[PDB]
């Protein structure tokens, strides 16, 4: 199983004119980065809708993960699930991104572009989907095995899922945001994995990346305290190898320099009055 290279991008997939686009579609940047971290009750309830739809899309596309399938196909499936439920795929036209979800195989850390790449026996495939509906986003991802995956890679996926759910369980009002990355990086280090530092979780609401940053490593200098109504993602990328990466000339696809494999999981979370709610629960 050799290092991946780009395949053929299929043309831009249509979205029915009736489905409202985020403001940033077509534009080189997005109007985001200064939105409130705590959401109104209206936006929280809308975020439950968007979260459930994104979770649905992710689960539909994950079911298609099998040897012989292309990344493009997974995109087709997610895109059609979103459009059928009246959601806009938030990645489509986000800063020029050409597709409806991100598909990241093996050594690809994140941000892979669905294309003619054919999945083979033993691969690990992250699908990251975001839904825009009711003026709000819902963002989720998971790494799926394709055929007979090596124990080393089954364990990386299972331990990344676990690091994610452990971090989710720390979320409660009055706790320091920094606890999340402490819990993840401790669990990853227990098995001699390395957490990706350059890519982080984010606040999400009426905007995709609202300015709130959630680190997945231990950084106790962050002073932010979790507050009821705060919405953000936890989305650690966990590497078997070193952290050093390259970005392909597509300007998106991020790959490990040593070509060792890496896994990621993501939910969108609400800080409740007493704990957490997973908005992107299936
Ligand atoms: C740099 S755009 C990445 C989109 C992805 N859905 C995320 O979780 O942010
Ligand atoms: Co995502
Ligand atoms: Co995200
Ligand atoms: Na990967």
């Amino acid at each position: 199983r050799t290092a991946l290279s780009p395949g053929v991008l299929s043309p831009t997939r249509p979205v029915p004119n009736w489905i409202a686009r985020p403001e940033y579609v077509g534009k080189p940047a997005a109007q985001e980065g200064s939105e409130p971290w705590v959401q109104t009750p209206e936006v929280i309830e809308k975020m439950r809708v968007a979260g459930r739809i994104a979770a649905g899309a992710l689960a539909e596309a994950g079911k298609a993960v099998a040897p012989g399938v292309t990344t493009d196909e997974l995109d087709r499936i997610a895109h059609e699930y979103l459009v059928d439920n009246g959601a806009y795929p938030s990645t489509l036209g986000y800063k020029g991104f050409p597709k409806s979800c991100m598909t990241s195989l093996n050594e690809v850390i994140c941000h892979g572009i669905p294309d003619s790449t054919v999945i083979t026996d033993g691969d690990i495939v992250n699908i990251d989907v975001t839904a825009y509906i009711g003026g709000v986003h819902g963002d989720t991802n998971a790494t799926f095995p394709a055929g007979d995956v090596a124990d080393e890679h089954r364990l990386l996926v299972d331990r990344t899922r676990e690091a994610t759910m452990r971090a989710i369980n720390t979320v409660k009002p009055g706790r320091a945001l920094s606890v999340i990355g402490r819990v993840i990086e401790s669990y990853a280090n227990r098995f001699g994995y390395n957490v990706v530092r350059d890519f982080t979780g984010h606040g999400i609401g009426t905007t995709f990346h609202n300015g709130l940053v959630v680190l997945h490593y231990d950084q106790p200098a962050v002073e932010t305290i979790m507050q009821p109504g705060m919405t953000f993602t936890i989305e650690p990328m966990i590497n078997l190898g070193a952290l050093d990466y390259e970005i392909w000339d597509d300007g998106w696809t991020v790959v490990t320099k040593d070509r060792k494999w890496t896994a990621q999981f993501e939910h969108t979370l609400l800080v409740t009055d007493t704990g957490v709610e997973i908005l992107t629960a299936l």
